[PDB]
């Protein structure tokens, strides 16, 4: 349950990282 | 360019997938 | 509702993946 | 490459089908 | 209306599938 | 080889019919 | 054999459309 | 116009269907 | 409206032709 | 007895087609 | 066999009739 | 000119119906 | 306008042959 | 409903076509 | 070979999607 | 439960698509 | 090919997420 | 234990994404 929260948090970061890669790339 | 799109879509899908897993878990 | 949202995203990703396979193939 | 074309048409059909599902669900 | 677009695509896919069957057969 | 020709036409006819259904619907 | 099974579906499908085209037209 | 061309295709299909019936019969 | 009549007849035959072709094939 | 039917239907379709040709011609 | 020859010819006549309609339509 | 060939075909069809009739009658 | 009359007559005469063949067959 | 009926058929046909494409391919 | 597998999977997914559309529609 | 069945197939399909993209890319 | 590496990993993560969703769902 | 696999995969994907962001940025 605390893991899941952590899991979700990464997912959000990875999502943003890819969006950024798009904009810059 | 077309690849980067595909990446974003997988990121969005993944991101969403984890959000659910949290709701159900 | 959230499961349908995820379903769509996977459809969009799969659609793009196939378009790319066409371009490269 | 005519197969790829076929594949691409199935992707779209599937994509549309899922979107309709979402609308009705 | 969105269902009718869905059909068109199934018709296009079926059409191509048969074209392939002709070429290979 | 001739049965494949027949199928092809039926596919083309079905495709035309669906296109009409769109325009009218 | 398979083709004949296939053929009969195209005919079946094609019929369905026309019956609709008649009603709408 | 779309209707007119739709018919043409049914005429071509029917023509070929009869040709087959001949060869097989 | 007289074209839809004709369409139906064309459909109506094509149906018969295919049914026979199935039995013989 | 199957082919007779088919014959009748071809005659019915041809009759309709000629009636148009008259009107349009 | 003789009957079939008649069927083919009716199919050919019907095919031309429809092609004619197209030209005028 | 396209009308003529349609006639020719109707003449050929009729000339073969009659021929059949003779065999049967 | 004189061939349309002729066309009709041929069609009328075909019909009658077809009817007869059905009764005898 | 009639459209939904139609929709199934397209799927049924398309399904048959794909199976065949697999066996031949 | 790989492509054909992908084809089958798209067919299976599309088939399932249509079955749902039937139930819900 | 049908949706989960459906969703497993999209994932399966996409996997293939990506595997191909790897090999060809 | 660096984004293909990245792609693969997103596919692997998404695959695992889906498997979990299946079990828990 | 099945979610720590998912965790690791998200960490690895995020690592790759950041390495790219470094280079391009």
């Amino acid at each position: 349950s605390k893991l899941l929260e952590l899991l979700r948090k990464l997912g959000e970061a990875l999502h943003k990282a890819i969006e950024l890669l798009e904009k810059w790339g």
